[PDB]
């Protein structure tokens, strides 16, 4: 039988390859074209009605059936380009397939080579044991195990999002936006190296940047913050699964705050000054640790003390085979030998797994969402994983944060498919954006089985209203009401004549205060150089008071800052109610 043969392969690959392979085989084999969507999943489990497949069929068809997403018809009219196949990129292209949205994922490698292990939170365990791991991967967090390596992460997702009808592409990298030419036309992608030209000509209406902690795309910006330098050391060894090596117990981390004695025993016998150190045993014996400068210079880990950080943990100064005796030296201290002679992994490239990162950075980015329009075409851009908050890798909040993320932009593209407006969308949005970084388990809703797209099953006493629509105006980038040309028309009439007045908008027109000098003057002849735009906003604004009756909307620094433009507009909405030429 070739159909579910095919399906026992794909279901067991290892290989990035693989997978690809098998499923466009098991396609094949069952006349359903690959890419998708829902309706290709349908024929898929239609025409495959075997033993110990229905099983993943009832939980996937379970989600599948939950109201939000009602019956994949949520987002059909609904069309996304996903970039990045991560996990947090996979994640997310599962919920917007299953709300029945037209899902179109790009990845810029073609393997997933990254064998370092992630922490997973209660919930992911669950939301993903949910999905059908255990089916893709036997030992997934077998008994107490709370981990997994990130490419089985990925092998695991891959596969639910193929099956869901994803239409994914392998070495291609996303560059940029390439904008509406007119109505009617959408935005497209700008892929190198260039892509086919369908996925070349295809619009979509949705972007989800789920790219990983070095990729945002334009107009997001990066809030960056540091904290002391902080270097972050992780290393892979052969784990050969012996009964001896299944017995030594894992080191969760959260002994640092518990446990320093151990720090001082470590530092004394072997010369190395760690802050932290953290052992889950997976697919390999991973080790994280957290170590000082003075320390890796004295043992010669690092060749020379160089103050930009970058240089400081680039390959010329990192010694290769110090390094690796040292993460040795410092594994085998804490599990007190019991994992016999380490012997390193390799890394995809075929090196012992051992590498040096900066720890210093809390990098944020300053909002989860924004929306770009252009000759009438609206395009909602959602971050999503390591490119929205960074995680700090000790402590495992990379996984549920880029989870909680990928759900709270899921939820955000249902009311953008519901026809909310993109200030209500995005108000919404950053609302939730705002608990992302302070999430923790203990701050969590306790019951990790019932969580779904809908924040309010994740976060306790949730407030949606955090963030307004007035507060994110910067987030709705509209670069192409007829009462506003109205208004505009008419401001630019009043203001004429005066020296450096140009009314051009409702924020940078405004923000040096003379358009409202001019106004105010021009409305009462006879009233009244260089003070800042500060003094000269807040005449107008005293002056508009109680010469014309028109109290302040906006605050003087809010007139400066000119990211308020609908609360200008009702104010000088105000004159011209109050001046009118006639009725
Ligand atoms: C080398 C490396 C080692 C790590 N080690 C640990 C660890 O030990 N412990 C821990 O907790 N976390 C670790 N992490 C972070 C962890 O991998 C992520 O938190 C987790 O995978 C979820 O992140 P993500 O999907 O948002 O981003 P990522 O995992 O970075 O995935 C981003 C995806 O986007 C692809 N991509 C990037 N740019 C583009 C582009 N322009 N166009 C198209 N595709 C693009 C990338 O190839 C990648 O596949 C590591 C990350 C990296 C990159
Ligand atoms: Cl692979």
């Amino acid at each position: 039988n070739p159909a579910h043969d095919h399906f026992e392969t794909f279901v067991q690959a290892q290989l990035c390859q693989d997978v690809l392979s098998s499923f466009q085989g098991l396609c094949r084999a069952l006349g359903v074209e690959s890419g998708g969507g829902l309706s290709q999943y349908h024929k898929i489990k239609a025409q495959l009605n075997y033993w110990s497949a229905k099983s993943l069929w009832a939980k996937l068809d379970k989600r599948a059936s939950q109201p939000v997403y009602q019956q994949g018809q949520a987002c059909t009219n609904t069309k996304c380009l996903v970039v990045g196949a991560g996990p947090c990129g996979l994640r997310a292209a599962v919920e917007l397939a299953l709300l029945g949205a037209r899902v179109v994922l790009v990845e810029k490698r073609i393997k997933f080579s990254r064998h370092n292990v992630l922490h997973l939170w209660p919930f992911t365990i669950h939301d993903l044991r949910a999905l059908g791991a255990k089916k893709f991967y036997g030992r997934f967090c077998t008994g107490t195990l709370d981990h997994i390596s990130i490419r089985q992460l990925q092998l695991l997702l891959l596969k639910v999002a193929l099956l869901l009808g994803v239409e994914i592409h392998w070495g291609v990298k996303f560059t940029g936006l390439q904008p509406p030419p007119r109505k009617g036309s959408g935005w497209r992608a700008q892929l190198q190296p260039n892509p086919p030209a369908q996925l070349a000509s295809y619009e979509f209406d949705v972007l989800i940047s789920a790219a990983g902690g070095k990729f945002v795309p334009e107009g997001f910006t990066i809030r960056e913050m540091r904290g002391k330098l902080a270097i972050g050391i992780t290393a892979n060894f052969v784990n050969g699964r012996t009964v001896e090596e299944t017995q030594v117990p894992e080191i969760s981390g959260v002994a640092r705050i518990y446990n320093q004695k151990f720090f001082q025993s470590l530092l004394k016998a072997t010369g190395i000054d760690l802050e932290n150190i953290v052992y889950y045993k997976d697919e390999t014996h991973y080790f994280v640790m957290t170590a000082k400068k003075q320390c890796l210079l004295r043992l010669g880990v690092l060749r020379q003390d160089l103050s930009e950080t970058d240089q400081l943990l680039g390959k010329a100064n990192v010694v290769p085979e110090a390094l690796q005796r040292f993460a040795r030296a410092a594994a085998d201290f804490a599990t007190h030998g019991k994992l016999g002679k380490l012997e390193f992994a390799q890394d995809a490239r075929g090196r012992p797994d051992v590498a040096a990162f900066d720890f210093t950075s809390m990098m944020r980015a300053e909002s989860s969402a924004r929306v770009q329009e252009k000759h009438g075409a609206r395009l909602l851009l959602g971050l999503v994983g390591d490119c929205l908050v960074e995680p700090f890798w000790p402590l495992g909040t990379g996984v549920a944060r880029g989870f909680l993320a990928a759900f709270d932009a899921a939820w955000m593209v249902k009311r953008w498919a519901e026809g909310a407006g993109p200030l209500e969308v995005l108000a919404e949005r950053e609302s939730l954006y705002q608990l992302l970084s302070q999430t923790s388990p203990e701050n969590m809703h306790r019951n990790v089985a019932q969580y779904g797209l809908d924040p309010a099953t994740r976060y306790p006493n949730l407030n949606l209203r955090a963030v307004t629509p007035n507060q994110v105006q910067d987030l709705y980038d509209m670069m192409d009401s007829a009462g506003t040309e109205e208004l505009l028309h008419w401001c630019q009439e009043q203001t004429a004549g005066f020296p450096g007045v140009h009314v051009t908008d409702f924020s940078s027109s405004w923000a040096d205060g003379l358009a409202l000098c001019a106004l105010v003057h021009h409305l009462q002849p006879g009233l009244l150089q260089g003070m800042g735009a500060l003094e000269a906003t807040t005449w107008a604004l005293r002056v508009a008071e109680h010469e014309l009756g028109i109290t302040p909307v906006l605050s003087a620094q809010a007139v400066m800052a000119g990211s308020d433009p609908l609360g200008l507009i009702a104010y000088l909405s105000h004159f011209h109610s109050a001046f009118k030429n006639t009725s």
